[PDB]
């Protein structure tokens, strides 16, 4: 409908419909609701909540069908006295019912394509059963592995976080202004607003600190570029930012979000944060907290009372201006409107669309796109359709293989790695494991079956409860009994293949010590078994690369690849040499870096001529010939970086300013070009400018943050 | 000499000695030294300097003797053209021969007098020895044991360090206005400027990084005492501060610290600093290293020749004002001056008599045995009857190596092993010595049999020093391995054992704990050590010290620290075992053992008389505490006092400490103590950068560590004083 009709619907509601439009609530607690009818009443009245307070509730979240959805809404537009319908949002972070890899695997893809596919299927099947808001991407930057919550980053760096965060948009959205037609496409929220992936110790919802410039620098440009894309909601973070909850923080939701990010559409709030500030210290009780949140713009609150208990009052008393909530409800109501729910509330309700051979397929080829060969001594991969296999450890049979943040997908659909590999060989025998556990009578069946076969595949890993919300690890290793495994195992004079499934970095050095072969498979989804299949037998070529590096020990934590040089470098002329940045016991490198990831395949990059010099405001065109040389067919992510030499900062030693995957048929030579704007060039100085200052920068073109060639240019002169 | 004098000679100095006054060199540099003359040409040479640089340098350190000095400073002022004298300094940290315990062992002390008396007799024997400033105290905050230097710091409370570094200022510099006459006495040198202990994973020289609001509220307080207490130098650090070498970092430096700050004294480099700013990438090269420095107001370059090769073209070039360096200059005569080296360039120099005495000796124990902390003691092992049959196994029974990191002057021969420690009081000892990082088959039987004939076991167990100080970062925080295996096999022998840990970083003990009946933290008491140990066990001295920092769970728990915020999610009684609170799936979220933390053989009583239930704006809260031994043993409580904010503009601490107080009690006796809480106490730095007190509730803790606490409310508000 149009706009003079929505802002007419703001100015024809009560204070208290307004009110209460600025509240979202789980599907129990509105009748209508296909299931938990039995925890309606309890909830009801511990919230103390109304049918005053439900009838004209914002929002449901995390609704269980299109027949919930549906029985919510028809319901709630009964009795809803203007008809303002109901937005259904929920969490669809890597797929619906077809689960595609966990996000950092999809990190590791380094592929926009695969990231903008997930997000399509994900979006086709979500509307298909009802949803019109999927909370994703999620866009903090994360260089602690501790933290359970690295599952839902693409990792480490910055650029390749907002890259694929545009990506999950487009994927998720399609074209933001035909919402309200294309009802196979959803609205995005990004989250979380903001930095909350630099919790303190990687324990959850702990203190986040940076200065005001690191915010800006690695912190903020993932968001603001989905924002940019287009993403239709945010979603405050759990976190302090600089002292003051994010939830509750002017500065960072009005002057940041809201004035520099230009972002115009709904502020959610995380999970009972607005209640939360309260814990926090920074609000005395929900009156507070309600007028803090309302004053920083947070516009619907999630499953907490402060404002339906509190705005009336603080209106009604002067402490809070009216206008604020109208503000609030007007963003409340453009996005249903967006969405086209005042046409049609059910959104064009499709079953046929859910888990199709065709969407399988592609959560398949993104799981083969995503895991990364980090070990494959003497060319043990490929293994040939005929080796005979002794199939053991812990994820032989699991099927905890969708992952963590899996709210709709069901292990019944999945494929585990016993069946994925007994579609493609002959001989597999299967001596299956506990997760924390190696006995006796483990040893003597595991001995049985590797006597008799040729290879065996080690398939170790997490439980996924092991990672996600609140599943922090102060020591990144799996359960000990699983290294123990691994140690037993290479002693039965077999090669070995360990197939690593899990949601975070882990210390792996034992691992690829104790093996011939490893191969991450992070979580792939639901064709997890099918995905590692392929990988093992050479129907598909390896080619991810790590999105977030794999440290030597816990204790190196954080390490990442772009990091400042410190005034005392390790140098190779120096080492050995005790006032050297340096640990006594481990290296400075991580065991993994970023960026690395092996093939079956064979390649040479060569970059064409660069220029020696370049104005300020002008583009670096950089042009690479890759070529494969050797009999296998397969894929390379090049990646372009740059350093800034010398700055009025202290600047990363190298950051990633370009990729793309590149596939190749044996033989075969392909050419890409990439370009650099002067804003890859720029960062912010001391006074938060963004800023491009005269000097010398070396360029990296190469296949990891290590294997590269290096190019000076300098950049001076006028400016375009 | 007359402050008028002095700023003639700035008047009637070349812009090259100008230039060369800003420079400090190694003693083996300059004519005149009596060692490592045969490094003199070679390094002379690789440095660009010349005799018109050395003839005209403003100072050394690192001079290895009385000899040295007055051998050099002779030469110097035979061919120097005006006459002013250089200024010797040195690395005087935790004593100069009399070594006392690591300054994270005298945080521990949890003793003003103790750090006081320390600072004092280290001073005493280093002007003996010709030296005129110490690069100490060290007044970085540390929340990461990874660190090599957390030993050098008095732990992870801004309070505590703030008092003992000022403690340590006065030990050094007494009346610092009469550093000219009192010759004993010498410069403080405040280091380092700033929150270089906040480094990045515990990596040595890393990146920092922290909100200015945090830079104010946690990590320049401590420099701001000592400062105010009036320290005569301050040394930058090695890390960037937001971005940019704390040493060219002019906001830092000439907006903060001079400005803020007041300071006016001596601003030197640590070492290369200046230099260094080229490979942090925010100096091209020396010509911009110079400059930046400079203009930083950076006046005395450690060991570099960026401001002797650059000064003279930048000031020639009009790039750089020749008033910076005269200001510099002024501050470089001003110290010399203060020290009175302009009437008396040898500063009182023969003193030999007053270096590694008896009387210094005994200071150094009763520091120790005031610094030890008590992590473990079940069912009283301890103290041990001296005629307590003793096995005494480990690496550390017979090491030497007791005297701590940076130690440039003391002597492992005059220390006192565990061993000798030990002879002295128990008759009975045996001892199977063992090594640092392994545990053989044959270590293993000769321990069984001398454990098999004593009644209790001393596992002396440690690190070396060197596997921390500078440039000893470990990503792990554990004892060599071995060590372990060696409590485990100890603990199966069936006798009563204590562990007696010699360290200078808080490590995983949880196993060590677990494995023995009584744990003693030593740290590295320096020179006395043995006796500080044997004291300790056999109870002539009563265990008293408390942890000034948290000792972690596991290496993957750090940063853990006793002043946390509580989350949106805090893990309380009510909600323990849900999944969604702030916390780790395999351990827990308190340290193995919190801040304050220090058990004792005697046992007290604390009671808080009644305090008002409201308070003024800027009104102080007194808080009188009356303290009762209850046992028959005589010792020393630390009683400690806490406020928390519990709601405010910023999330802040559940707990910050605001005073203390170690109470010596005779057996049955009785004390009183007041504390004053000003409402500095109450204020906090809000996100504008202004110290603010606002209204509302606070809590305040009376007890014996951060966890052993009464609790009391407080309402602020009204009107202000
Ligand atoms: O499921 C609702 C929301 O729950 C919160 O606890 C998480 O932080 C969000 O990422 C999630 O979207
Ligand atoms: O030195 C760089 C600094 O610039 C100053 O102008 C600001 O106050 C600081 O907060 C920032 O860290
Ligand atoms: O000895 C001179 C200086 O050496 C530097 O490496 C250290 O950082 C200082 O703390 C010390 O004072
Ligand atoms: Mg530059
Ligand atoms: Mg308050």
């Amino acid at each position: 409908m149009e706009q003079e009709k929505v802002q007419e619907l703001v100015s024809q509601m009560t204070l208290d419909e307004k009110i209460a439009q600025c509240l979202q609530l789980s599907p129990f607690l509105f009748k209508g609701t296909n299931k938990n009818a039995e925890l309606t009443g309890p909830l009801l009245q511990e919230m103390k909540l109304t049918d005053a307070h439900t009838e004209n509730a914002g929002s449901v979240l995390g609704s269980s069908s299109a027949l919930d959805m549906i029985g919510i809404q028809e319901a709630y537009l009964k009795t809803n006295r203007l008809g303002i319908p109901l937005v259904f949002m929920a969490d669809v972070i890597h797929g619906y019912k077809t689960v595609f890899p966990i996000p950092l695997a999809l990190g590791c893809s380094f592929d926009r394509e695969t990231v903008r596919v997930m997000a399509e299927v994900s979006a086709l099947e979500a509307t298909a059963d009802g949803h019109h808001v999927t909370f994703s991407p999620m866009l903090d930057l994360v260089r602690d592995p501790r933290w359970g919550r690295v599952m839902e980053s693409t990792g480490e760096d910055p650029f390749l976080n907002s890259e694929l965060g545009k990506a999950m948009v487009d994927g998720y959205q399609g074209d933001a202004s035909k919402l309200n037609e294309n009802l196979e496409q959803m609205a995005a929220c990004v989250k979380h607003f903001a930095a909350y992936g630099a919790a303190e110790a990687g324990l959850e919802y702990n203190t986040v600190n940076m200065s005001t410039r690191e915010l800006y620098q690695n912190y903020l440009p993932a968001y603001n570029a989905a924002i940019q894309a287009g993403a239709k909601l945010v979603m405050t973070a759990f976190n302090v930012v600089d002292g003051i909850p994010a939830t509750m923080n002017k500065w960072l939701n009005r002057d940041v979000l809201r004035g520099e990010m230009e972002f115009d559409g709904v502020l959610i709030s995380d999970w009972g944060a607005v209640a939360e500030v309260i814990n926090h210290g920074t609000a005395r009780n929900p009156k507070e907290a309600a007028q803090f949140s309302m004053e920083a713009g947070v516009d619907l609150e999630m499953m907490t009372t402060c404002y339906i208990h509190e705005l009336k009052g603080l209106i009604e008393e002067g402490k809070l201006s009216e206008n604020l909530l109208d503000e609030a409800v007007l963003r409340m109501l453009n996005l249903k409107n967006d969405l086209g729910l005042f046409e049609d509330p059910y959104r064009g309700l499709r079953t046929k669309d859910i888990l199709t051979d065709e969407s399988r397929g592609k959560a398949r080829a993104a799981g083969v796109e995503s895991a990364v060969l980090l070990e494959n001594k003497s060319r043990l991969l490929p293994l040939a359709k005929e080796a005979k296999i002794a199939l053991v450890g812990p994820l032989a049979t699991s099927p905890d293989i969708l992952g963590g943040w899996n709210v709709y997908g069901e292990e019944k659909d999945g494929i585990n790695v016993e069946t994925g590999l007994r579609e493609v060989f002959e001989t597999v025998e299967v001596v299956s494991t506990e997760y924390t556990e190696l006995s006796e009578e483990d040893k003597v069946a595991v001995k049985a079956a590797v006597q008799n076969m040729d290879v065996v595949v080690l398939a170790l890993g997490e439980k996924n409860e092991w990672g996600g919300e609140a599943g922090s690890l102060a020591t990144i290793r799996l359960p000990e009994a699983q290294y123990q495994l691994a140690k037993f195992v290479q002693t039965l004079g077999k090669p070995v293949v360990i197939t690593l499934f899990n949601g975070r970095p882990l210390e792996v050095k034992e691992l690829a010590e104790s093996s011939d072969a490893l191969l991450e498979l992070w979580f792939p989804g639901t064709e997890a078994g099918r995905v590692t299949a392929d990988l093992l037998s050479g129907a598909s070529n390896p080619s991810g690369k790590l999105s977030m590096s794999f440290p030597q020990t816990t204790g190196q934590i954080p390490v990442y690849y772009n990091h400042l040089r410190t005034g005392r470098p390790q140098t190779p002329e120096n080492k050995g040499e005790r006032y050297v940045s340096h640990y006594l016991d481990i290296p400075n490198e991580p065991f993994y870096p970023f960026g690395y990831g092996k093939s079956y395949s064979e390649f040479e990059l060569k970059t064409s001529s660069l220029p020696k010099e370049l104005n300020l405001g002008e583009s670096l065109h950089v042009e690479v010939t890759i070529k494969n040389i050797s009999d296998i067919a397969g894929k390379e992510v090049i990646q372009v970086y740059l350093q800034d030499v010398t700055a009025s900062i202290s600047r990363p030693v190298k950051e990633l300013k370009a990729f793309e995957k590149v596939a190749l048929q044996a033989g075969e030579e392909k050419t890409v070009t990439f370009e650099l704007t002067s804003e890859a060039f720029s960062f912010y100085n001391h006074q938060l400018e963004k800023v491009q200052e005269p000097g010398l920068h070396r360029v990296f073109v190469g296949t990891s943050s290590e294997d590269v060639d290096v190019f000076e240019v300098e950049v001076g002169g006028y400016v375009l």
